[PDB]
């Protein structure tokens, strides 16, 4: 359904296309937050419009995450409003350093604002993120309320920190704290095998515990009721494996791209702020296609 903002003109300072706008936004409980919003050039106030949240890595900004993730590039994302929120202290809820910052409330209040002021398709609200932002994407998927409002989730090199000491950290078996509020949560996860910051194999980090990425992906396939069975595809001369979980009916509802030799990088063929060399594929068009595949079901 199109939101309450359908028929409302854009804020007086905004018009479609061009550069993203920086906006200060004060949450109900009084914390002033910040986001950048990119309005697609084809925006129409009467047309229910999809929306993508894109969350930066630790130590990064909304501005750098816009350039990194390319959701404002209309060659790759012609139709969706792109929103780049700023994390307090350049980090997100879920990081070992983040204390009593409710970024889930920030995201839910932002979405309520966008529904009020824009023509939002509430069946096509999405979240993606790099590293700490990818961890935060997973926390939205794992939140009883946020999981029912956001259609699909694309953590890239995400940091799924569990409150377990390095010494007690068993990355293949560590419980992953998660309470999705509906079945069939769509998860698209990209990870490099040579990631030193958020290792593919997980393990102790900064005093806490990261799961292995296969464990992360398997717990998503399992908790949604689809067991451990995958299909595998070889891509780019076998340098990339694509794993798709689900049955014949929902094949891919959980998908993982394993990128051989890739470090802690948003995948791009061209150089980006993360990686000067480029890799085999662009993650962003795959994410946009995944979002298109998986809308929020009625009820
Ligand atoms: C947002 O709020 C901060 C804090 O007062 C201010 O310095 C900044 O210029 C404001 N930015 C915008 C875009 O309104
Ligand atoms: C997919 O299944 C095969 C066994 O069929 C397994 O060896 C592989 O590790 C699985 N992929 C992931 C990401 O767990
Ligand atoms: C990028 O490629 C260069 C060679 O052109 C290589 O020496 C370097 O280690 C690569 N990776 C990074 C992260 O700079
Ligand atoms: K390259």
């Amino acid at each position: 359904a199109g939101s309450a903002g359908c028929g409302q003109p854009l804020p007086p300072s905004q018009n479609p296309g061009g550069s993203s706008y920086g906006v200060n936004f004060t949450l109900s409980a009084g914390t002033q937050r910040f986001y950048r919003i990119h309005i697609p050039s084809n925006y129409n106030v009467n047309t229910p419009t999809p929306l993508i949240f894109s969350f930066h890595g630790r130590g990064k900004t909304a501005e750098s995450q816009e350039k990194l993730s390319q959701f404002s590039n209309e060659d790759w994302n012609p139709d969706a409003i792109a929103v780049y929120p700023q994390g307090l202290n350049k980090e997100w809820q879920g990081d070992p350093h983040s204390k009593d910052v409710d970024d889930i409330a920030f995201t839910m209040e932002m979405l309520d604002y966008f529904q009020e002021k824009f023509c939002i398709d509430s069946t096509r609200v999405y979240a993606a993120g790099k590293s700490n932002g990818g961890g935060f994407t997973n926390l939205l998927a794992c939140d009883p309320t946020a999981s029912t409002r956001i259609a699909a989730f694309a953590p890239v090199s995400g940091a799924y920190y569990q409150d377990v000491s390095e010494e007690a950290c068993h990355p293949t078996t560590v419980p992953i704290k998660c309470s999705p509020g509906r079945p069939s949560i769509p998860i698209l996860e990209f990870h490099g095998t040579a990631d030193k910051t958020i290792p593919y194999g997980g393990g102790g980090r900064r005093g806490e515990c990261l799961p292995s990425i296969p464990h992360f992906v398997r717990e998503w396939s399992k908790r949604l009721g689809y067991g451990l069975h995958n299909t595998t595809k070889e891509l780019y001369d076998g340098n990339v494996q694509e794993y798709q979980y689900g049955n014949g009916d929902n094949r891919g509802i959980v998908t993982h791209y394993r990128i051989g030799g890739l470090g802690h990088d948003w995948p791009s063929v061209r150089p980006n702020s993360d990686n000067p060399n480029g890799t085999y594929l662009d993650a962003t068009p795959i994410i946009v296609k995944f979002f298109k595949q998986w809308v929020l079901p009625g009820s």
